[PDB]
């Protein structure tokens, strides 16, 4: 005797020793990315090509 | 006995040991950018190619 068995219920595992089908379908995907930047450019100039007389000493 | 079980209510975890499916769907994206600039150009000139006599001393 295997005990009471439901008639219309779907066949499910209920006790120790019962079998069950596992459909292994795994799809995992993780990603991450980052960046940082900094820039600085500086140019400066001053030139006196021709200096008038009253400015010579300066 | 597994206690009272609702008939029409959706199957939800209610007690310790109940299982729940988490659909991991994360999509985070942050960005920032900035810039600054400054420029200055100056040219000046004065020339006396031909100086009249009354202006010579000056």
């Amino acid at each position: 005797n295997y005990g009471y068995q439901p008639l219309f219920e779907d066949r499910r595992p209920r006790n120790i020793g019962d079998t069950l089908t596992i459909v292994l379908q795994e799809n995992v995907s993780a990603s991450k990315s980052s960046s940082a930047n900094a820039s600085r450019d500086g140019k400066t100039s001053f030139g006196f090509d021709t200096v008038p007389r009253y400015l010579q000493g300066l």
